[PDB]
C-alpha cells in the first residue's frame, strides 16, 4: 500500500501509524476490516 493510500484508510501514514500503540494499531486493522 501506498502512504498515501494508507493514509487514506487508516487516515495516517505507516511511520505514524507504527508510532502508534500496537493495540491501536490493531483496533485500527480491525475498524477498517483492513489487517
Amino acid at each position: 500500500l501506498s502512504d498515501e493510500d494508507f493514509k487514506a484508510v487508516f487516515g495516517l501514514t505507516r511511520s505514524a501509524f507504527a508510532n502508534l500503540p500496537l493495540w491501536k494499531q490493531q483496533n485500527l486493522k480491525k475498524e477498517k476490516g483492513l489487517f
